Order: C-alpha cells, then sequence, then structure tokens
C-alpha cells in the first residue's frame, strides 16, 4: 500500500500508479516570471458562509474536514473556473521539519505545510464521477507559513487527539473553511492531477499566493497523528508531501496577474 515512507513513498508510486509520470501531474513549482496573465480570468469567488462540517478523519495518509456537499452549501465559483464546484472536504499537507511540508512551492520556496480544499463540479453530480474528467475538480491550495499562532487552525488541531489512528472520526460542526483563507485572495493556476494515489488529471488547481499564519508550536499537533491503525506499532505521520514534479507543457497564469 502507498504511502511516504522509503519503500512506498512518492519515488515509487509510479510503479503502481504509472500516471505519477503523467503530462498534467501536481504538485509544481512555480516560477513566478513565467507566469501568464489572462484577461479571462476572473476572481475567486469563494462562497463559504452556509458550509456544513460534518466530521473529521484519520484516512492513514492525512485527515480530512468533510462537509455536506450534497447541495450549494460552501461553493467555488470563477476564478478560472466554469460552473459550480462543490467543497467536499479539506486537508493538509506537512514535513518534519518547518523548513519544508508545502507540495507546491513558489519560486523553490517550501512552507511548513498546505492546505488543500478540494471542490468538485456539480455537472458530474458527484466525488468520485468528477475526478474522472479533466474539468471535473478544483483544489484552493493554501501555504501554512511558519510565524504567528493561527486561532482558526487551533480549532481544528485540538480534535487531532481525538483522531489519533488510522479510522477514527470526530464530530466536527461548525467549522468556516473561510477560516482558513488569507485576506487577499490572488492566485496561480494551472492544470494538475490529485497529489495522492491515484493521481488522476481531474484538478484545476488554484494556489492562493498569499500564506495563512501557523505557529512552530502549532507543527509540532500535525506530527502528532499516526499513519497506523489503533494496536499496530506507532508510524507517525512526520511528513505527507508529494515533492514539485516537472511543469512539462503547461502554463501557470496569476489573477490579478
Ligand atoms: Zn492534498
Amino acid at each position: 500500500h502507498w504511502g511516504y515512507g522509503k519503500h512506498n513513498g512518492p519515488e515509487h508510486w509510479h510503479k503502481d500508479f504509472p500516471i505519477a509520470d503523467g503530462e498534467r501531474q501536481s504538485p509544481v513549482d512555480i516560477d513566478t516570471k513565467a507566469v501568464d496573465q489572462d484577461p479571462a480570468l476572473k476572481p475567486l469567488a469563494l462562497v463559504y458562509g452556509e458550509a456544513t462540517s460534518d466530521r473529521m478523519v484519520n484516512n492513514g495518509h492525512s485527515f480530512n474536514v468533510e462537509y455536506d456537499d450534497s447541495e450549494d452549501k460552501a461553493v467555488l465559483k470563477d476564478g478560472p473556473l466554469t460552473g459550480t464546484y462543490r467543497l467536499v472536504q479539506f486537508h493538509f499537507h506537512w514535513g518534519s521539519s518547518d523548513d519544508q511540508g508545502s507540495e507546491h512551492t513558489v519560486d523553490r520556496k517550501k512552507y511548513a505545510a498546505e492546505l488543500h480544499l478540494v471542490h468538485w463540479n456539480t455537472k458530474y453530480g458527484d466525488f468520485g464521477t468528477a475526478a474522472q474528467q479533466p474539468d471535473g475538480l478544483a483544489v484552493v491550495g493554501v501555504f501554512l507559513k511558519v510565524g504567528d499562532a493561527n486561532p482558526a487552525l487551533q480549532k481544528v488541531l485540538d480534535a487531532l487527539d481525538s483522531i489519533k489512528t488510522e479510522g477514527k472520526s470526530t464530530d466536527f460542526p461548525n467549522f468556516d473553511p473561510g477560516s482558513l483563507l488569507p485576506n487577499v485572495l490572488d492566485y496561480w493556476t494551472y492544470p494538475g492531477s490529485l497529489t495522492t494515489p491515484p493521481l488522476l488529471e481531474s484538478v484545476t488547481w488554484i494556489v492562493l499566493k498569499e500564506p495563512i499564519s501557523v505557529s512552530s508550536q502549532q507543527m509540532l499537533k500535525f506530527r502528532t497523528l499516526n499513519f497506523n491503525a489503533e494496536g499496530e506499532p506507532e508510524l507517525l505521520m512526520l511528513a505527507n508531501w508529494r515533492p514539485a514534479q516537472p511543469l512539462k507543457d503547461r502554463q501557470v497564469r496569476g489573477f490579478p496577474k
């Protein structure tokens, strides 16, 4: 089973998921001086006022905050997109020290962590159907820059002791995903993939230019999670980031430039 260890990690995923070596894989490094403007791009609309969080779950690879996506309660529109994309869950990637852990990088700079807000196009009826299509998924990436402690983030981290091990979940109502956004929604966008197997090439990436904050102490809490289930030897979730992949024949575009 794939993971982030020496034998089963990113370098090896290509063996069981050869699309790892595909034409539109994520993440990438964003070489900012190679970014194009495009007047067709719009401001991002993150319509999250009605969001209804459900629960938090350790899936053996990260933890997800899942949302009720049965109707348009927390949706993503505009930016580079056409149509409505519903928020299904968010999750994070991090590393084993503060100097690394983001999946996307900006002129080779790694941040301590990265938030992924995963959305699917209503045209496809549900997440699994949408994940098979080039315009099916849209993921908003937000960097966590080590600095000040973040109170909104701490509400998530306060629940982590309840989901230490794979398979555990905890109820998690009333969490406003907009509370994990920077004040400015400037972004980069490119066509890419999910960053975990099966690495499907169905994602319009929207990476926000401005990070949100996290403290060094807060980063410790991520790394208390376990990849293993309860009763198995403790495999700490010290790092769960895929490194930057080659951009190949794609163009990153930026809004407002
Ligand atoms: Zn992710």
